């Protein structure tokens, strides 16, 4: 990984250690990309619902994250579950139960920094990973992408800033989150993630992730050519919540 600071740099290091899982998948490969572009054909609007069993904003909901999976199963074009266990206390046997389940897409939403964190995906149930620029050399990066494609499975990258999305171009990026957060204060700079958002080939699959969990922001996105959208952890609060956000 690149040289990290403070928690990011204790994650990531925690991460290169994270035991792998020698586990049978039980189920297909259920492409997020590609649902997302049914759900833009059918103008039904994309919503990534996120679980995590503690939230970064200090507002921590306890919600069942199989009940949760199964209500958005009915209204989400896919999950994204963090499995990072020492900040977010997620796990490997939450994604495991989580993916058998329900029949939607699930995005592991961790620092994948090693290819046995992809082969761990794999094995529980996932459908696609997320790879974050921020904390990968290029050439990892595109080495973890070849290695997730080679799987059958279409990674999530991470950009943030123009610095990132040249990076992800270059190594061949084609189903991007956009995010053009503060790290430092988890809000997200609207202005930029619009620039970024414009800046990006009409060929990528982008997924934005909302500063402001409310239709009115997901109107505004969804006209730049945004594809879909990853909601805050808020909504593990009320669920019921995204009706509303998909019309
Ligand atoms: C969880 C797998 C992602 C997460 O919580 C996180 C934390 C910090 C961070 C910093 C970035 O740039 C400095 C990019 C992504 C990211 C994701």
């Amino acid at each position: 990984p690149r040289y990290l600071k403070g928690w990011l740099e204790d994650v990531v290091q925690l991460s290169l250690r994270r035991p792998s899982v020698h586990a049978s998948r039980q189920r297909p490969i259920i492409s997020l990309n590609e649902r997302i572009l049914e759900f833009n054909k059918s103008n039904i609007t994309a919503i990534i619902a996120y679980y995590t069993r503690k939230s970064p904003s200090g507002l921590d909901v306890e919600r069942d994250p199989i009940e949760y999976a199964k209500f958005m199963e009915r209204y989400a074009v896919g999950l994204s579950i963090k499995t990072e266990e020492k900040y977010f206390n997620g796990s490997y046997e939450m994604l495991r139960k989580i993916a058998s389940s329900v029949s939607i897409p699930i995005l592991m939403n961790d620092f994948i920094v090693k290819e046995s964190q992809i082969d761990d995906a794999y094995n529980l149930g996932a459908d696609t990973v997320l790879l974050i620029v921020k904390i990968l050399t290029e050439r990892e990066l595109e080495s973890l992408l070849e290695y997730a494609r080679s799987y059958g499975m279409e990674p999530l990258i991470l950009i943030n800033d123009e610095n990132d999305l040249d990076i992800a171009l270059r190594i061949g990026a084609r189903f991007i989150s956009i995010f053009s957060m503060n790290f430092e204060t988890g809000e997200i700079n609207k202005e930029n993630q619009r620039k970024l958002i414009s800046m990006i080939p009409s060929n990528v699959v982008k997924v934005a992730k909302l500063g402001i969990s409310e239709r009115n922001e997901i109107e505004e996105l969804r006209k730049l050519g945004v594809n879909a959208f990853l909601i805050s952890s808020s909504l593990m609060r009320n669920p019921e919540k995204i009706k509303e956000l998909i019309e």
